[PDB]
């Protein structure tokens, strides 16, 4: 319902395509991974070029659309789809410069994390990001993005150089150590707040082969398998990685079909390091139960970043500073109560080269709590809902007192409030300080959002 | 030295990247994965949408600039650069569409495979192509295009629907089974001879996990190990596939120290179809000899094919009727060679789907040819060339006369003569004539070659 002086300049200055409600392909690029999100946009437009999201920054202003911008469609809150607004959808600017005498990547804002992977690998090197190879680069980069690599080489943010970024007025800034630092400051963890990122620059670390295992305990052992799992890692070296993943067992046949559908522990670990060394590492955590379908290998990294691992999701997370055996059999029955096979009660271990970054250095919480549970309900009925989303919450409510903060990564939709907890009342102050310089309108709002001053 | 008004018209049109003699990444920017190849293009123009090729195919013929195309740059014939000429250099365009309700995905020119499969695969879809995640997508298709998915679903040409193509007159053609089908008939296997492929669209498949399995066999039980490969996959149902790789053993710690270092035969295997089947499948050809290192999963696809596997390379390949007890013992004379660590001889069996499509339905020729054999030479040092290029070349010629025609994608630097023998003089002719009709002048001679008329 739009100005048609303002829709043909717009339409003047954009090369990228534009979707209508009545376009054929309006319903599917509308649908984000989180499929309980159903929103109609006014209008998607998908941007290839840095002028391109300029133009749409300033057509959203000037029309007074609610913009959503979309990387790769991963929110688990719903951010990336707006109903009556404009989708500033960056999914085809995806395009990756990696140089190997420099080890440095430049990576489009709508690049997935596969295709960056695919890239760094080619000349056997790496940047520290999430698991799952399908997430966009542009929400996990800019709430902080971890994975494998993280205990060893820190967070996503940790190896961000600089970014190339359109602000809410229309303009292009770059923003690094050097140049609008301020900026660079709040990027490195605030999220989407403060314009749309159209390059990521990176440092690279070389990554050869892994050791890798995964494998499966009954919860029998339960409570001797996740207490030797956090008293391993306090201690443990930067270079071993190892996460829980309780779940019902997948129909698999390295596993008894006996396990089958039924509430177990999921262990994944791996060596950032010699893999000989990796074996002796990774054999001496691998017996605190009985290890069902174990799965060992050496692997290159961009096939432990693929290996891991449904239309409705619901998350509820936080971290931890400490999980007691309190916590531990808190955890363990409500995994015993789990119904969908594709449901997760996640916990994982970080610390290591994230924590040994000044808290005040970036615009992420949180550093000293090494402990992440993520209650990842995942289904396909939409009339189960309600079954889903409560087992989420009274996991949660059950463990909340030993819970603090939260990654803004895996809010979900319901979870607008707790983004000053997240962060924490010095850090949200300071980054409202940086918003109310870029974005003094709150243009972008879609995110976890940190309103101006 | 160009006329500075095609120059600046070229230019005007022209919204990508040019990388100049004089650039900083310049000689970066002209390297390709065959690093014996070197050469100094006047121009590289890093094109990003279908109008940059228009203008750059245009440029390069009225200033009779010779044309150099780059996907993936993975050619071993090093046909993706050139000395005076242009670099037409897709590599920025990699944007991918899929849609899940279509299984159907639309990729550009340029794209990498990993990006690719990344992409079908956060639907769980894919499509058949090579095996190795940084190849381009663009070369391999428009060879052929075979991997772990081409026994059960066919080449990737035999999943390709349509394509974009820019010709050497500057025209935009869509070319399908409904339009210009003499051209859909040609790209699928005739190579860059016809133009610049933009974007390709593909039908896609639903692929799960896969049952996987590799290890390695002493050379000692190698007459045993390849005669039973051989007789077992002359029978093998389309969903197992097999390949056989001799090479020095990896230092990996699933090995025996022992091994080390020396030729063994790599054996890797998958089943694509129910897991329980596979595990049944892959326990019954694992044991035709004692397999050191033995390796076993249940992987999403998109991890099967980040999971294979050097500056220098050199190879010869063809294909086989059959592999005869005489050409086995030659095998393993010449494996029993290898002193690179790098270098492997693969043993490659197609077969099944590939081979049910008529041999006259594309340009892809050698369908009823199921055994492939790749003397793949790999090293670091320029001054050991001649000894490496030795133990490829001395392999296929004692292995010639069981050998017929070549895979154009396997073909090294020196085999611009090969083109005739391999897709045969029928095909040869027509595919001489379809160029007559679209690339008269052989505006695109940087591929295996076949001239007009
Ligand atoms: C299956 C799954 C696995 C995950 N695994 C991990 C993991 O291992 N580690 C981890 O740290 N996180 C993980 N995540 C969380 C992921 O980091 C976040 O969901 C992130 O927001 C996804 O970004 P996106 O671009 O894919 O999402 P979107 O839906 O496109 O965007 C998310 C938010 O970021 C904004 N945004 C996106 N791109 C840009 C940009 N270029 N410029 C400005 N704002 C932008 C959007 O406006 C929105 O606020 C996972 C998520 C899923 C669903
Ligand atoms: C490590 C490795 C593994 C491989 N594995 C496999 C495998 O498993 N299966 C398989 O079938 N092949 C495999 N190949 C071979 C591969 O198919 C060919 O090398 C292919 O030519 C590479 O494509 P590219 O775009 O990466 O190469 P480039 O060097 O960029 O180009 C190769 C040729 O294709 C032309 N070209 C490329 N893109 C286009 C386009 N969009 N339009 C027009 N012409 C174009 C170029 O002009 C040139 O003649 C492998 C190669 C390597 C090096």
């Amino acid at each position: 319902q739009l100005d048609p002086a303002t829709l043909a300049a717009f339409s003047a200055a954009f090369r990228g395509e534009l979707i209508w409600p009545s376009d054929a392909d309006y319903d599917e690029a509308r649908r984000i991974w989180n499929g309980t999100i159903d929103r109609r946009p006014a209008l998607i437009a998908r941007c290839t070029s840095t002028p391109d999201v300029v133009a749409a920054v300033s057509f959203a202003r000037k029309s007074g659309l609610l913009v959503a911008v979309r990387g790769g469609g991963h929110s688990m809150a719903g951010h990336s789809v707006c109903d009556g607004g404009i989708v500033i959808d960056l999914s085809l600017m995806n395009s990756i410069k990696v140089s190997r005498r420099l080890r440095r990547a430049r990576a489009q804002g709508g690049c997935l994390l596969g295709a960056f992977d695919t890239a760094t690998q080619a000349h056997m090197l790496a940047t520290p990001a999430g698991v799952v190879s399908h997430t966009g680069l542009g929400g996990m980069v800019l709430g902080g993005g971890f994975g494998w690599l993280s205990r060893k080489y820190g967070l996503s943010i940790d190896n961000l150089t600089s970014v190339e970024i359109v602000t809410a007025d229309g303009g292009v800034l770059t923003a690094s150590d050097t140049e609008n630092p301020d900026l660079f400051w709040a990027v490195r963890g605030g999220g989407g707040n403060f314009g749309v990122v159209t390059a990521f620059e990176f440092d690279l670390h070389r990554v050869g082969p892994v050791r890798f295992a995964s494998t499966y305990y009954s919860l029998d052992e339960g409570p001797q398998v996740i207490r030797a799992w956090r008293d391993h890692m306090a201690t443990a070296p930067d270079e071993l990685t190892w996460a829980l993943y309780l779940r019902l067992a997948p129909p698999l046949p390295e596993l008894p079909a006996d396990m089958h559908g039924k509430p177990v522990i999921c262990a994944m670990s791996c060596w950032i390091g010699d893999p000989h060394e990796g074996e002796r590492q990774l054999e001496s955590i691998l017996h605190a139960g009985k290890p069902h379908g174990l799965t060992k290998a050496t692997l290159p990294y961009r096939a432990l970043q693929a290996y891991s691992f449904p239309d409705r999701i619901y998350t509820k997370s936080g971290y931890l500073n400490e999980l007691s055996d309190e916590a531990t059999d808190t955890v363990l029955e409500h995994a015993a109560d789990i119904a969908s096979p594709f449901t997760q009660l996640e916990l994982l271990y970080l610390g290591g080269a994230v924590a040994r970054v000044p808290d005040d250095a970036t615009a992420y919480p949180n550093r000293q709590s090494p402990f992440v549970t993520n209650l990842a309900a995942a289904w396909m009925d939409p009339t189960e809902d309600a079954r889903h989303t409560a087992w989420a919450r009274e996991g949660y409510r059950a463990l909340a007192g030993h819970l603090s903060g939260g990654y803004v990564n895996f809010m979900n939709p319901g979870e607008a409030d707790r983004t000053r907890e997240a962060y924490g009342a010095a850090k949200f102050e300071r980054l409202q300080g940086v918003k109310a310089k870029y974005d003094p309108t709150n243009l972008f709002r879609l995110n976890q959002n940190i309103p101006p001053s």
